[PDB]
């Protein structure tokens, strides 16, 4: 048997190597929430969040703690916890900081039972350890054309031995041939082989998405990303038909049935939900039976270790989107290999905490 | 009258002339279930299965005499034998194996039938022998691009006189470029005149195929065939609507009902039933009202001789699929001319076995 | 071989045993045309043609002659035949009395082949002989509940043994009341196991239709036949939706194809061709097809003898519509056994002109 | 007060001027039937049918003249003439040949009413005599690129002053490059101010319609009038929606509803009714509301006088088709001036046959 | 030849014999303008309008009279005037003022147009005068039960002889189960054989229609009509698929165009245009064309003689609105024959101006 016993949110501010460069503001910091489970019977599960705004940790920090209070002594049955979690919060909504706080709580749980049957979590699942192909959203934001293609070149070799075999490459910047010229750059200092997946960040609204998409239609690049506010489906599906190129959304997906709402109405070609938002390695799961029977190629969003895990399980897996951001709290991230995340052969995670650089950090 | 007596099945390998270079293996050998019809007038029936992976014939072959102990002292009527044999298994799925065991029934019945009228099969069912339009789907697997434009050279050849009009053409290599080299290769060898067919066997998932298949829409190929896993209608109605060049679908549909499926969900622009999945010349002639109704051209997939007969009949006839895989086990195949595929003036479908080559080849 | 010399088509007219009573008027005259086919080889075809308007016999016995002339020295093959002579009308239309021309011709050339093989149609269409269940259109048109009661006594023993499990009762009449009266009547007659289908003969309008189909959707009929015009498929459309009792229409398609034009727009639950409208056996096997793979009940529309042949080969075989109509210009007219049609075991047919009555009614 | 007498029918027999070059044959002669309306009152009605076949003026005359012996002594009433014309026939189709008949009539009859209100047909229908755009028809058939091209000026010119605006060019030759070729040709010869309406007249089936219409869809076409088959709806919606350039059908449409339900199909986006075919007048009027609802532009298909006269009352009225086939028998064919076709200001149509050309050419 | 010289314009206000009895007041005044038209070669036109508010007129008749200014001179041509109209105020809306003073204009312009032919409106129109099913629409305002009843007995010997078949009850008193109570009372008071069309005259909103036209529907009504207001498509679309009752609406359609849209929705099962909102004449028939490609039973709303005359060529003519709101200014207003109102044989509208009451009831 297996019993929950507490779970230990500890917040985290981190100093990117890279910062955000937006053109509304540059973003220099990188909050994360720890989070330590311990069960009755001795197995911990260790998993985080990355909730992007620092202050929104007060709300959620209290909100893993009460539910922490709410499990106690119940079992630790990650399907059972999913649906006691939301439940205890469906008056405030099952988007959102909820569903953000019973995700956290979801991995955690997951990784503890993978420990507690010795099996990494995608063994656990139903697969094995092994690589997943992978693109580097490490930066290149929108600085300069010349900066950017430098940068590219550094991001690429990040990738072990041949390197990515993709990169993210932001867009948005007031002039719109700076970023076609930015695109050009960067396939000029790195190779045409290389993929490139754009991202608007929901920076524009749908008349500057019609003419900027277009532009960019013919020029090769492997999708384009979320270009305008991400739960406009009306204005998703007439972009997906009249862009050629992939469109590719789902970062903001609050659950496996908003995505099956996205897909019934034609919203995208490609998706990537977010762990914290899709409802954890749960609501993955069953988001990736959902994307498994449209057929449609399924993608993460952070949380790399996890996504690795279960990209292996994952029937339509697509890329595996790797960043760094989240690497000094942890002992040993894992391992590239021409480009390639290798799932390493430990129970659960197999995540360890750098307790050092967490208490130079903590909040 | 004419009473069904029993059923012969008689499981042969061959060695292929030109072996299937696919990317993941090379296939050299080519299965072949051979059935033989006896009534009690003495009026024989001859037709046979193609049933791709040789371990399946251990299954296929238990099925086929079931259905002969079944159908024993029974009228030797195809349309009503449809009906016992695949009634039979629909606990075991319609589809798949049981329907593959039932086509085979099915054909060899048609056969003994015509025979019996003493008529050729496309003259009991309406038509009259003559020629078929054919292309050639002999080879041009995944070699290199001087090496397939050499193979095409001598595949329109087989054709006689002037030559085949058309040759099918697979591709799905590591490197898409290396595709379109290889169509450039043919056509500059065989002359532009001459229609490609692209077949990528399912090979491709959905991202892959946005990509590739939008590489070559503009290259002016006859048609580009099954991109993807064949079920997945929701990607094929999306491939559709992006390309202007043709979609071809419809070997692994399994029964008329599947294909008015796939023509609701708006999946393709031509279909190729297969003989074995379809369920035989019942399901074919079925198939073809549908077809017919939709006024949606359609062609064939194997079998060639049987082919040729139902295609003298078929409203929206389009092209034959011709291979000379099969032509070992018999006395004299189909003549050609300029590359239609010449229907004899023979009773049923005018087969005899050399049962030299069946001996030297049996399992 | 088998060689088309020529065709003669004879005109005669019939007093009905039981007059047409609508409400317009009273139509006692049945008209026939008599179609037989000569072969370079000896082996004759028969059929005839139910046209309905007796001076509509001018417009296609010379269309019917035409096509004789055009057709001299061809060879006799149903489909081919189907083509040409369809093809050689299309400037004047596909449907409509283009249609029945061909239709005549394609009932009689399938008649020869049948012969030829030494078949009977049904057998060469892949089935056997057999009884088919009918239901009785003698009568039961528009007079009053006592007659029409009493009329239907008669009607089911018609059927022999214990009788026509089914009987078309007519309705349309100023005071839809006595519709439902006569219905009642019929009922407290013959049994409350009887099934009535009722025919409007397109005689409403649709607010008429809507009132009255209404009025009649809780009696327990069988099915409702045409309320309206037969191309309103709007109309057809919301009165499928609004009644429960299956709603029946087909009889005026014109060809397979508008079977599939009628299935898409949603217009019927049934649907019952006539083999001089939709195209002949060539036409009904198409429709067969078509209706077979949407799963909708099949039946037919006069010709009983054609009829009772092809439902024997038909998947989603329903009811065959029984009447006496044409039986004095044949021999011997199908055998009737507890209301199933009897398919005889004799080549084509098997239908052989009673000359006595004929001359006697030539026109 | 206005009495329909008796109605008169003459086949006709023409020779072409310039003789049809299709593909399969060549066709000189044009069949006429000049028809005669005798009131009670004294006033005439003369209108003609174009029936395409020779043979078929077998099937109508008597169709006519049965409908002069139902008629005679009734009003003379288009609108009521019409009810009761089509539903003499309902029984052998709506469509096709009884159409055919009613309209013919139709025609006369409405003529007839013109001539008693002393009006021009285009006055008594709401508007007043003048000039309709006109496009010629006369030829460009299947020949050299070079005689099309020089014929091509010679069509222009007949149009009197600056000359016709609008040429149809008929394409579907065995090597499309050479339809292509013709059209650069006619170009070249009369300047590409010119408007040319490329015509295949249902000459090829979905494959070849979808490869070859892309090939011509860059040209600068005024519109691609019935690729295919002119009852496949389902097809004409892919080629509607792949093609850039309008697609134009509609001359085989049998009635108002027919267009109804072609414009629910998304088929086209151009239509252009028949007059023998849509219903004549009556017909047309209607088909007009409807084409008036939709904004669909509505342009008219043989019968330059009738069409005239309506054109100049119809909303979306696009162009007339013109051509001087039905001349010969015509004392006074309508003048040209600078491509447009000028209603006369005389009653009714303001047809008078030359009655030597008639008997030089009766039947 | 026939030329617009000017038109005049002239307010009345009458008196109703019953007063309009809804929820909110009580509105015993009816206005009209009387319109006459003045041709060069002295031929006149008369038609009225009802514009229901009595200060709109003071909107209409600058209006009207600004139309007469712009139409001086030119050619009297219903179908053209229809166009300038229309296109003058285009800035100002298609629908609403601008159409109803257009309409005026048109149905004085046809009339003028038929009085220069000597024909009744309706023979111009390809019919002939006749009778015409009519409904009663004078009271059955919203007093009590008994009293509406009572009224009934009255409103039904209106249609003399056999009486109207068909009366108008208004709906909507503060109390649901009273409206019912009227009904039956309505029903007990003139038999059941009496159809009643009820209307609620937009008075409801979507959640009171809801309920009150649910309790309602099985009361046997002929109709039941606009609950909502007028352009909400969403709720009648629903209403209609949840009523089986027919759902009746029209009355406020601006134009063809208006009604075509009302159809695409799904908004009704029955239309009824009203002359001075669809457009007149002009605007009659084209609807008329477009309902009859539905198949949708067309009625007409106030007007009643304007309203026989194209009813007389509507093909799906149902019911005819009747009231004598207008009668006192006509010196010979239609008569009645059990219930149908008769068409007279007199040119135009045959309608004559009692200038005593006009003088007598003038603004
Ligand atoms: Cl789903
Ligand atoms: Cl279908
Ligand atoms: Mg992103
Ligand atoms: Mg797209
Ligand atoms: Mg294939
Ligand atoms: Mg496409
Ligand atoms: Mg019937
Ligand atoms: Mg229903
Ligand atoms: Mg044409
Ligand atoms: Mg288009
Ligand atoms: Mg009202
Ligand atoms: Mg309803
Ligand atoms: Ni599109
Ligand atoms: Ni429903």
């Amino acid at each position: 048997t297996l019993t929950f016993r507490k779970l230990t949110a500890r917040p985290v501010l981190l100093k990117l190597q890279r910062p955000v460069t937006a053109r509304i503001a540059t973003i220099p910091d990188w909050p994360l929430i720890l989070i330590d489970i311990e069960t009755e019977e001795g197995v911990p599960g260790r998993a985080y969040l990355e909730p992007y705004v620092p202050k929104a940790m007060k709300y959620l920090v209290p909100a893993l703690h009460d539910m922490s209070d709410m499990l106690a002594g119940q079992p630790l049955a990650p399907a059972e916890i999913y649906d006691k979690t939301r439940k205890s919060l469906h008056f405030v909504g099952y988007a959102g900081l909820s569903m953000i706080a019973a995700s956290g709580v979801d991995m955690a749980v997951w990784d503890a039972l993978a420990r507690a049957a010795n099996m990494p979590l995608c063994t656990l699942l139903g697969g094995t350890p092994g690589s997943v192909k992978a693109y580097n959203s490490n930066g290149l934001w929108l600085k300069s054309p010349a900066e950017v293609a430098a940068e590219a070149v550094e991001l690429k070799a990040e990738g072990q031995g041949t390197g990515f075999k993709g990169l993210k490459l932001r867009m948005g910047r007031d002039d719109p041939a700076v970023d076609i010229e930015t695109a050009e750059a960067v396939w000029d200092a790195v190779g045409r082989d290389t993929a490139l997946m754009v991202d608007f960040n929901q920076g524009l609204d749908m008349a500057e998405a019609m003419h900027r998409t277009r532009q960019i239609d013919d020029l090769g690049l492997e999708w384009i990303e979320e270009p305008v506010v991400y739960d406009n489906f009306d204005g998703y599906a007439q972009l997906r038909h009249d862009l050629k190129t992939p469109l590719m959304i789902g970062e903001n997906f609050y659950g496996p049935r908003e995505m099956h709402q996205a897909l019934q109405a034609g919203a995208c070609d490609l998706v990537m939900p977010d762990f914290m938002r899709i409802g954890g390695v749960s609501g993955w799961m069953r988001a990736a039976g959902v994307a498994g029977a449209w057929g449609i190629p399924m993608s993460t969003h952070l949380y790399p270790e996890v996504g690795a895990h279960v990209m292996r399980v994952t029937e339509t897996a697509h890329w595996l989107e790797w960043q760094s951001w989240a690497d000094p709290i942890l002992q040993e991230p894992y391992a590239l290999s021409d480009g390639d995340l290798i799932v390493p052969d430990k129970p659960g995670l197999g995540l360890d905490w750098d307790e050092d650089v967490v208490a130079a950090n903590l909040v």
